[PDB]
């Protein structure tokens, strides 16, 4: 029986609840396959698995967050302690956005506000091919670059010594990285789509957090093109479930 734990470091937005039934469903649609058991834990509300049950999971996924991975709220400290334990177990953890940054922080890195500012858009990342085996979790024909939706204010500013950079962009040296064979992290959101992005943009515009022109440029990135969604599912699933094409 295959079992996967999802650590939801974000509450469900109005749009996501109404359209998808919540982030549980969003993650399961993206990374789940028929037959598996997925348990989610709302770590942002202080709800975690018991320590003695970590062994029954084949792998873990840490979501994005509206919170910052540098903060010291009790649920983040507890999350860091739990990740350390899972890491020492050498269980697989896929970190997305905030999760990417939590794993870095557990391993001695430094997370803070992005040097080049926030990103809210469809963007592209460059693959460090000289770190990717053909046929492996990336698979046979490694592309030069992959399109992914970016939604973040923070980055890994100092990378753990044990990390290997798998992808970068002009403005962010660490778009994707791995640690040993059991930690894999992506700054962007493979689980997002155009609808989720557009809704975030509209709402942060309406708050006055960005200009109309920024919002318009953010949306223009997805007028005629989407992320490489199938490629992301394949990579993430190969990693998380130990498949190798």
């Amino acid at each position: 029986q295959k079992r996967y734990a999802l650590f939801l470091a974000t509450l469900d937005s109005e749009f996501v609840k109404k359209t998808y039934g919540g982030y549980h469903n969003v993650f399961v649609t993206t990374f789940g396959d028929e037959g598996e058991h997925w348990d989610s834990f709302r770590v942002v509300s202080g709800e975690f698995p018991d320590e003695k049950d970590l062994e029954k999971y084949d792998g873990f996924v840490i979501s994005g967050s509206s919170h910052d991975a540098f903060e010291n709220d009790d649920w983040i400290l507890k999350l860091c302690d739990i990740v350390k334990k899972i890491d020492e177990m050498k269980k697989k953890i896929l970190g997305i956005c905030f999760g990417h940054q939590i794993i870095a922080r557990v391993r001695g890195g430094t997370v803070g506000r992005a040097k080049k500012g926030p990103e809210l858009k469809l963007g592209d990342i460059t693959i460090v091919k000289d770190a990717i085996t053909p046929g492996s979790y990336f698979g046979n024909e490694i592309p030069d670059s992959i399109a992914i939706i970016k939604c973040h204010q923070d980055e890994v500013l100092v990378l753990p010594e044990t990390a290997k950079v798998l992808a970068y962009s002009k403005n962010y040296e660490v778009e994707m990285y791995s640690i040993e064979d059991h930690l894999f992290c992506i700054q962007g959101h493979p689980e997002y789509n155009k609808e989720i992005l557009f809704e975030i943009v509209d709402r942060v515009l309406a708050l006055g957090y960005v200009k109309q022109e920024f919002a318009d440029a953010a949306k223009a990135t997805m007028e005629n093109r989407g992320a490489d969604r199938k490629l992301w599912e394949t990579i993430c699933k190969n990693f998380l479930k130990g498949r190798v094409p």
